[PDB]
């Protein structure tokens, strides 16, 4: 049926095209999109290809993308590729735009995506020219139903002086009513309203993004689909770290540190995040929450069996499999969903208030547990933050899960010194990997060391490290954190040169002996 | 004036020898004190005595010491002295102690300060075996009044199996009246309680630290004095820095980026901060409110000019001097300051829905902006993270302090990577050195970069920083971050070989 239910609106109507003509070179443009779901996807297409044909003329047409998060092929692929992007926040993980930010042509800041918001009110990010937002529907009275997630949309529209939307007829009708959006002041100017939200189950606001419609220049019809990644079904590595997890949890319970339904939960996504969640629908807990970012194929699982009883998130991050389950089913399944701002899901007053556990990957984490989510070798940027520290420091339980080992195992994620740091000591407690948990509450940083050391690292890696630990515990300026500030970096270096962090044996290395 | 006004309880005063040896080896301990203020002081002293007795005749005997924060000599010093402390959290400043931390002789970890009552209730350190907190006064009901510092004081109250109290007769009975002390839910089993604090100034509790009396097992008359540090008086570097930031607050203003009465105030521990709030003093900002950790010589001083109307703090971290001075004029002073718990006064959720402007010292930044607040070469502790992290992530501004170098110029503020780090670059928009002032917001890495070396940086180092990152754009191995991992903790290592991070 008629998506746009507002019948003035419907005037404004025009091709992806001429609405991408409304966005200028030099303009600040905020877009809907987190997790690669419900970002704008015609008219950054069409944008593109007007962008390549004024650079071929030498005419310059750049912009600073502004999101909820990541987005997709369609916008953050197509800009990239076009090269019209000066400056990109605060989340992407598309390989050409990651290219662009890694050789200097698209500067980048990955700020916490939970302050963004404010960050953009503010006004870090300049003045907004323009608000792009894919929407389900337009309500009589002119409100934006979002699509599949809702990010920082309701702040990019109060902000922006021209507004364009996307109405995706791809995305189901029944999505409108998923969403929760607050007028209260979440981000704005202080004094900021308390945000009361005392359940993970709890809404404040309505179902649709307001705006005033004269600031609607353009409405684009489409039907394209979200990004929606393959399934990565767990490995081996994966199911170990989620059965050393579970574990954990297990004895938490059986020691009253935790209740039987655990506490609401945040995690990634990935091969490591679906096994915990394959590991949680099997396991003894009951009544389960969410608290999170997104919702992810295993936690439909769990909200069918009943094992979880509500997700609330910011965005939906599905295989094409579990879309189409959802689809199917929105029905169903939007009784079990709360989408929100993400200033909202990302709150850190709200994450600590429910006592969140965070489940978090990373790319390394250093002897005293100094985590790096972001920066290989310190300099080269992966994804970003993202909400990785919105929750990490605000949560009950910080933990952080990955392989003991990257690169076919020519990398280790245990180092002597974090390349670069994303995650201070204080803001994680456990660490897992497929060797094993490091549970380090109470532990001063030696103490750190010696449990991830034992516990998580590598076998191939243990006795570099443990060489490098003594001999720092020897010789370090201070004994308080010790280091070797003459090799702490030596084996990221080593990776550089020679593609692995393993040493060889025609040289000296002081553990082989 | 009897200090004890509950009778019942009088029947438990005891010597600090009786009460020490309720303290086992192995037990842990948690204390009232934040930055030098309001620690238990015979109790230790007499417990510090009898470990080296006890380590004398081999007999083992160490505790773990849960403070606020810092305390001082009577505690951190003599049982840092007694060798006598297995383990230390969140935050010292004790030289003896920081000795010790430093060698490797004493466990040590610096939570966020506004976590570790959280902490602490989760079980993290351990059970509580004992509670030792001073006291003003006792009241007719058993509430027990703070002194100097409120702290963690509640919480190690409830969580403790035995209590006993230092009533110390040197505290002004006058500050009766000054502590809010909530009986909501800040720190507990989750679900947690909203703390309903939504102005700088709002009480939301009562004056006393509630404790079941049954567990108190000894309170110990006592007489001795806080450790009051003194401010540097700002000197040139330090006037310049504030001189910068006051500029930079006009322009805020004067572009509605900021009110005219500005933000809550929370200004850190340190002599560059406190140089700040002497600028403030004689300001072109009215009405001024401190929501902070501590309140310093240059806050009280905001608050004697009228500059300031109130100011919220857990504790007063004053000189000798200021001390002597609020004492007389506890009555001016009462009604224009409110002391938190500081799990309330660090709470993040709090700092945000206020938009404080969160003002703070630093050993050093990189030139992307990451911040040291604790660890020299990466390795030795200062002090520790404190409320730092708590007020950067949380507040509408964070801005950083710090003269260009240390140890008479023989040190670099700003180097190529920051040997520990304590705030990430997120968490850190503008910074602030006697060489001037970088605005940080919305600008990428490399950006940060440009403005960091050329406004912060002394110029002595800024040559040899810009040919670290120009050379690092040209061979890093990725460009969104350069770096030359061959060279970026060299300064540092050049320091530990020469004394000085200028080459020959
Ligand atoms: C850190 C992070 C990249 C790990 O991703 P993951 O899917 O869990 O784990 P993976 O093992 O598959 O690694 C992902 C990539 O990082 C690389 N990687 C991981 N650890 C590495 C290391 N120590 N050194 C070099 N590369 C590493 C992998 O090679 C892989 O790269 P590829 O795509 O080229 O093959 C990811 O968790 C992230 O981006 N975190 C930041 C945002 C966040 O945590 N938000 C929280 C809410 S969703
Ligand atoms: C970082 C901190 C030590 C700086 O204090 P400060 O008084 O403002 O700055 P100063 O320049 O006077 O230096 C203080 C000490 O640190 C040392 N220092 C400062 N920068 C240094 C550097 N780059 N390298 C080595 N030492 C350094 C100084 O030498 C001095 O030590 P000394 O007396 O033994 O010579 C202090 O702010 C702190 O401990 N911060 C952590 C807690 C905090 O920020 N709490 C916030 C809420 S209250
Ligand atoms: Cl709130
Ligand atoms: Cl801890
Ligand atoms: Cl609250
Ligand atoms: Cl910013």
């Amino acid at each position: 049926t008629e998506r746009i239910r507002n019948v003035a609106l419907r005037s404004k109507v025009c091709p992806a095209e001429t609405a991408s003509e409304l966005i200028k070179h030099g303009d600040v443009v905020g877009t809907s999109g987190f997790t690669g779901a419900g970002y704008p996807k015609e008219v950054p297409k069409a944008l593109a290809q007007r962008m390549e044909a004024a650079h071929d003329r030498g005419e310059k047409y750049q912009i600073s993308l502004i999101t909820g998060a990541s987005t997709g092929p369609q916008l953050d692929g197509e800009l990239a590729k076009a090269n019209g992007v000066y400056f990109r926040s605060p989340f992407n993980t598309d390989a050409t735009m990651r290219n662009r930010i890694n050789a200097g042509e698209t500067e980048y800041f990955d700020n916490h995506l939970g302050q963004v918001a404010g960050r953009a009110v503010q006004g870090n990010y300049g003045k907004f020219n323009i608000a792009l937002v894919e929407a389900t529907a337009i309500t009589e009275d002119g409100g934006i139903v979002p699509t599949s997630s809702v990010g920082n949309s309701q702040t990019f529209l109060n902000l922006a002086e021209k507004v364009i939307i996307e109405v995706n007829e791809w995305q189901n009708p029944m999505l409108e009513g998923i969403h929760d959006i607050w007028d209260g002041n979440v981000s704005g100017v202080p004094t900021r309203d308390i945000v009361p939200i005392v359940r993970a189950d709890q809404r404040v606001g309505g179902p649709v993004l307001r705006v005033n419609p004269d600031k609607i220049a353009a409405i684009v019809r489409t039907n394209d689909r979200d990004r929606n990644a393959p399934f990565a079904a767990p490995d081996e590595t994966a199911k170990a770290i989620a059965g050393y997890l579970l574990d954990f949890f297990g004895h938490e319970v059986k020691q009253n540190r935790l209740p039987p339904s655990l506490l609401p939960l945040q995690s990634g996504v990935g091969n490591v995040a679906n096994a915990v969640l394959e590991g949680l629908k099997e396991g003894p807990f009951e009544n389960l929450v969410g608290y999170s970012e997104v919702i992810q194929d295993g936690m439909l699982a769990m909200l069918d069996s009943g094992r979880m009883r509500i997700a609330s998130a910011s965005s939906f991050s599905l295989s094409p499999e579990a879309a189409e389950e959802i689809n199917n089913r929105m029905d169903f399944f939007r009784s079990k969903i709360i989408l929100r701002q993400q200033d909202v899901s990302n709150s850190p007053g709200i994450i600590r208030r429910l006592g969140c556990i965070a489940m978090n990957g990373m790319i390394e984490a250093d002897i005293y547990g100094n985590v790096n989510s972001t920066r290989v070798m310190g300099s080269k940027m992966m994804n970003g933050i993202g909400g990785s520290g919105d929750f990490a420091r605000s949560s009950y339980l910080s933990i952080f899960l990955s392989p003991s080992t990257a690169k076919g195992g020519k990398i280790s994620a245990i180092v002597p010194m974090a390349a670069h740091v994303d995650h201070i000591m204080q803001d994680a407690q456990i660490f897992v990997t497929e060797q094993g948990l490091a549970d380090l509450r109470g532990l001063s940083p030696v103490q750190r060391a010696r449990e991830i050391i034992s516990k998580c690292a590598h076998p191939d890696y243990r006795p570099m490290l443990q060489d490098y630990f003594d001999r720092a515990l020897k010789n370090s300026f201070g004994k308080h954190t010790p280091h070797l500030l003459t090799e702490a970096l030596s084996w990221h270096q080593r990776f550089i040169d020679t593609g692995t962090m393993l040493p060889s044996s025609l040289e000296h290395h002081h553990h082989h002996h």
